[PDB]
């Protein structure tokens, strides 16, 4: 009847997101924690930041966890919130949003219940995150110059490689240097989105190590070439697609190029990103090995 002492919950919403369902079903979802022993307090988002701001007071409050409700941008702004702070409260994801790149990636139930009972069961994994200068990201970043936009929105796979213009870069990857012509780079963290099931095929979520893809200046066969080889998870079979994990990577040019941070512009170049291993503490379910995870010890081996 009652397991475990009295622990402290504090959900984000962003009653926009997605459907726009959960806030009314919000008031079902606190009688579904209070019975699972969490005194749960809500906040609901009114604009862009607002979750970072709430996530940022929330670090002084004492929660156990904080759950979030919402898309990537929701949860995305949770984490900038909490990133690199001591006495973090582990992370609950309602996937509310129109795309969850980051609930996909971890398994997370696309159900409000089911989303609760994964949070409630209490199993957590550790996840990677990325440092970006002075900001931080979940799933990705991505970087280039069009020709003569859509890094303003949510990136789906290599689908704007033939918009790219040929732009001479530098990209310092863990004492590597790529220095040439790219029309496009990406930093991975998760590892599908829209125009990828596997944006590479053996990324993991928790190995320390950012998916660094650098697409080279390629003529019209090559750019042809790729495109036909991404359509069948085979763009990395490519000479002009380098792939490479790197935990630290700076990157620079004395051209302008337009960043992409979580299907959000990210402002400009220069850009020092760094992997920050296992950062994040989020619960995950019990009954599901996940294949991008080294570490699966939240799951229970009997299920
Ligand atoms: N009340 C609100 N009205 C409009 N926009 C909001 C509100 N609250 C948050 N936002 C912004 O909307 C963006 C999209 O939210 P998200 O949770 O990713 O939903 P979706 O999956 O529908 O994009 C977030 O990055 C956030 O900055
Ligand atoms: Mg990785």
């Amino acid at each position: 009847g009652s397991h475990m002492m009295r622990k402290r919950a504090r959900i984000i919403y962003n009653p926009t997101s997605g459907k726009e369902q959960f806030k009314r079903e919000l008031p079902d979802a606190l009688i579904k924690l209070e019975k699972a022993g969490y005194e749960t307090s809500a906040y609901a988002t009114e604009k862009i930041g607002d979750a970072t701001l709430e996530a940022e007071r929330a670090m002084h409050e004492n929660y156990d966890v904080l759950i979030a409700a919402g898309g990537d941008g929701t949860l995305n702004e949770v984490v900038n919130g909490i990133a690199e702070k001591p006495n973090r409260p582990k992370l609950g994801v309602i996937p509310m949003g129109t795309v969850n790149d980051f609930g996909r990636a971890l398994h997370i139930p696309n159900d409000i219940m089911g989303a609760l009972d994964v949070i409630i069961e209490g199993h957590s994994t550790k996840v990677d995150i990325g440092k970006m200068n002075n900001r931080y990201f979940i799933n990705l970043a991505a970087g280039g110059q069009l020709t003569q936009g859509p890094f303003a929105y949510y990136i789906k796979g290599f689908e704007m490689l033939p918009q790219m213009k040929a732009v001479d870069l530098r990209i310092e990857y863990d004492g590597n240097v790529f220095q040439g012509e790219a029309l496009l780079f990406f930093l991975g963290l998760t590892n599908s989105m829209a125009g990828f099931e596997k944006l590479v095929p053996d990324a993991k979520l928790d190995d320390g190590y950012f998916t660094l893809i650098i697409v080279e200046k390629s003529n019209l066969a090559e750019l042809g070439h790729i495109m036909t080889l991404a359509s069948r998870g085979e763009h990395t079979k490519h000479p002009k697609v380098i792939y490479e994990k790197a935990k630290a990577i700076n990157i620079s040019s004395f051209t302008d190029l337009q960043l992409n941070v979580d299907g959000e512009y990210g402002g400009k170049l220069p850009a020092n990103f760094l992997n920050l291993e296992r950062h994040i503490d989020v619960f995950a379910p019990n009954d599901i090995v996940n294949e991008e995870l080294i570490n699966n010890d939240h799951v229970d081996d009997n299920l």
